[PDB]
C-alpha cells in the first residue's frame, strides 16, 4: 500500500472525528491528541505527491540544522525563508526579545543537536566544545552499538524554552537498527498537518538517508508520531482538494557521492529521482 | 471494544511479525519499533486484567516519583523492590559509582521531573527551588492555558545520562486538553512487553487521574508510544499462556478526598475497584 495513505487518511479523520480546540494564533482549529504513521525508506522517498512539497526547503533547513545554526538569516539567504517571520525584530519584540538581534531564533535545533545543555549567549557565539553534540554521538552509537535502545537526539530543553522564539515542535527522535537497517521515530509534539508536517516528514526521512549513509547501513522505517494533530481552520478547503488527489508513486533519493561524516554533506550531494506531485497548494501561516 | 485487546494485538504482532534482535542484557529479544495504543481514562482504569500486575508498586513508585526521591532504599522500605538492583552495591559499582551510596540512581525521574537542569550531587542534597519544576508547571499550564500544545514533562536530560543508573524509559510525556478531559502521551524508548509496560500503563493512567483531579477537569485518553517494542526471549513462552486469557473489564479508580496539590496525595486516597484479575504470570526481569 502506497505510504501516502496514511497522512491522507489521518487528514480525513482530523476531519471526521476532530474536536474544535482553540490555538495560540488565535486561529482555531480541527485537533486529534495521537496519532502514529510508518513510512518505509527502502527504495522510496515519503516525499508527498498530492502537492508538491518545497523539497529545496527541506534539504538547506537540514544542512543548516546540523551546523548548528539558530541564525534565521543564514538559512534565508538560501533562498529558504520559512524560520524567517519566527526571527524577525517585531515577533522576537513581541515576545520580550527586544535586545536580541533580528534572525536569532534562539537555543533551537542547530544549538540543542550541537551543544545540549550549554549556557546560550547569542546566536554567533562561539560554542566549540560546549555542551552536548546530541548529532555526532547518534552517530557513533549507531555504528558501536547498534542494538543500543538508547539512541536518542532530544531538542526539547526544559531549561532554554524561556529564550527560543518557538520551542521545537519535534521534541526528540530516536534511531533504532535491526538487520542492517536504520530506523527513526520523531516524536512531533504539534503537528500543522496542511503546512508543517508534509515538510516534517521529509526532514527525518532525509536525516535518516545522510545517517545510513554515513553509518554504512540501509534507510528502514520512519515513525511519525504525532501529539496535537490538527488542521487550522482556514485549511479545509484547501486540504479537502488535496484528498481528492490520487497519489503517485514516491520519488526516489540519491546520494551523488560518498561522504564520511554528517557535517560534510552539502547540497549538491541529493537528487530527487522521479518526483511527479500534483500542483501547489497554497496555505496561509498561523503566526 | 476492551481496552486491553490493544496490548494482546501488540505482543501478538511482535510475537508473529517482529524481529530478532540482540541486547544489552545479552537475554535477546523479539523486536518491533515504534508503536501506539490508546487506552480510554473514562469511568475505567487501564489495570490489565489478563495477569495481575502489581498496582502497590504502581502507586508507590508514582508518589516517590512526585516528592522528587533518587533513593530506591526510600521505595523498598515500602515494600516496593522494583529499583533495588538498580541501586545495589554491585550494579552502581557495575557502572562506576564506586563512592555512591547504595539506593542512589543518580538525576533520574524524580529528580529531572522536579528540579531539571540543576546540578546533581547525592540523593540526599536539598535542591528545594533549583532546576525547573516541569511537574508543577505543566499543572498551572492546564490551568492558566488549557489549549497550549507544549505541556510537557521530559526526563531525557542527554547532560545527566552519564550520571544515571538507568536512563530512563520513559524520555517525556506530553498533556492535552480538549472538551473538558485531560489526556496524556508518553513516548517510551523501549518496552519489555511482559515486564515494564503493563505497570507503565498504569503508571501514567494514574498520573493523569491525579493531574485531572486537582485541576478540576475528567481524565480522556492515555496515548502509549513505543520505541523499541520488545519480548525478552524468556518470556514467550509466558506471554503465550497470557494471550489466550480473555480480558476482564477494567477497574476503577476512586480518589476518596479532594486533593488541592500533587503533592499532598496520599497512598490511603486511593482505591482500585473491581480487580479481579487472570493469576499472576512469573516473568524474570532481565538485567
Ligand atoms: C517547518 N517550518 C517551520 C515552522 C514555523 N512556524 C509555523 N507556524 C505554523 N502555524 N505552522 C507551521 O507548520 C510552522 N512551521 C515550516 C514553515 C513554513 C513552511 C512553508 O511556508 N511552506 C510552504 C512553501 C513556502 C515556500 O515555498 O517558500 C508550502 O509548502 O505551502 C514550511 C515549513
Ligand atoms: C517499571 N519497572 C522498572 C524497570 C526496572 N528494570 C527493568 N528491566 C527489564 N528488563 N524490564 C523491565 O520491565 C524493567 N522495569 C518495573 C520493574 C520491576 C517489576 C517487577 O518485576 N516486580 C515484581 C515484584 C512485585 C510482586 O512480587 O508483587 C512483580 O511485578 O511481580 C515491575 C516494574
Ligand atoms: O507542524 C509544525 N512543524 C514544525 N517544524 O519545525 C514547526 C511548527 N509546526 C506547527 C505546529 C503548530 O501549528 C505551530 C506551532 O505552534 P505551537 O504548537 O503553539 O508551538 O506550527
Ligand atoms: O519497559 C520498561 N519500563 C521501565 N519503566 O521504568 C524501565 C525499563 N523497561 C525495560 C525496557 C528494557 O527491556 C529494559 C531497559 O533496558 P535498556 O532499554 O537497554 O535501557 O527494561
Amino acid at each position: 500500500r502506497h505510504g501516502e495513505l496514511q497522512y491522507l487518511r489521518q487528514v480525513e479523520h482530523i476531519l471526521r472525528c476532530g474536536f474544535k480546540k482553540e490555538d495560540r494564533t488565535g486561529t482555531g482549529t480541527l485537533s486529534v491528541f495521537g496519532m502514529q504513521a510508518r513510512y518505509s525508506l527502502r527504495d522510496e522517498f515519503p516525499l508527498l505527491t498530492t502537492k508538491r512539497v518545497f523539497w529545496k526547503g527541506v534539504l538547506e533547513e537540514l544542512l543548516w540544522f546540523i551546523k548548528g545554526s539558530t541564525n534565521a538569516k543564514e538559512l534565508s539567504s538560501k533562498g529558504v525563508r520559512i524560520w524567517d517571520a519566527n526571527g524577525s525584530r517585531d515577533f522576537l519584540d513581541s515576545l520580550g526579545f527586544s535586545a536580541r538581534q533580528e534572525g536569532d531564533l534562539g537555543p533551537v535545533y542547530g544549538f540543542q543537536w550541537r551543544h545540549f545543555g550549554a549556557e546560550y549567549k547569542d546566536m554567533d557565539s562561539d560554542y566549540s566544545g560546549q555542551g552536548v553534540d546530541q548529532l555526532q554521538k547518534v552517530i557513533d552509537t549507531i555504528k558501536t552499538n547498534p542494538d543500543d535502545r538508547r539512541i536518542i537526539m532530544c531538542a526539547w530543553n526544559p531549561k532554554d524554552l524561556p529564550l527560543m522564539a518557538l520551542p521545537p515542535c519535534h521534541a526528540l527522535c530516536q534511531f533504532y537498527v535491526v538487520n542492517g537497517e536504520l530506523s527513526c521515530q520523531l516524536y512531533q509534539r504539534s503537528g500543522d498537518m496542511g503546512l508543517g508536517v508534509p515538510f516534517n516528514i521529509a526532514s527525518y526521512a532525509l536525516l535518516t538517508y545522510m545517517i545510513a549513509h554515513i553509518t554504512g547501513l540501509q534507510p528502514g522505517d520512519f515513525v511519525h508520531t504525532l501529539g496535537d494533530a490538527h488542521i487550522y481552520l482556514n485549511h479545509i478547503e484547501p486540504l479537502k482538494i488535496q484528498l481528492q488527489r490520487e497519489p503517485r508513486p514516491f520519488p526516489k533519493l540519491k546520494i551523488l557521492r560518498k561522504v564520511e561524516t554528517i557535517d560534510d554533506f552539502k547540497v549538491e550531494d541529493f537528487q530527487i529521482e522521479g518526483y511527479n506531485p500534483h500542483p501547489t497548494i497554497k496555505m496561509e501561516m498561523a503566526v
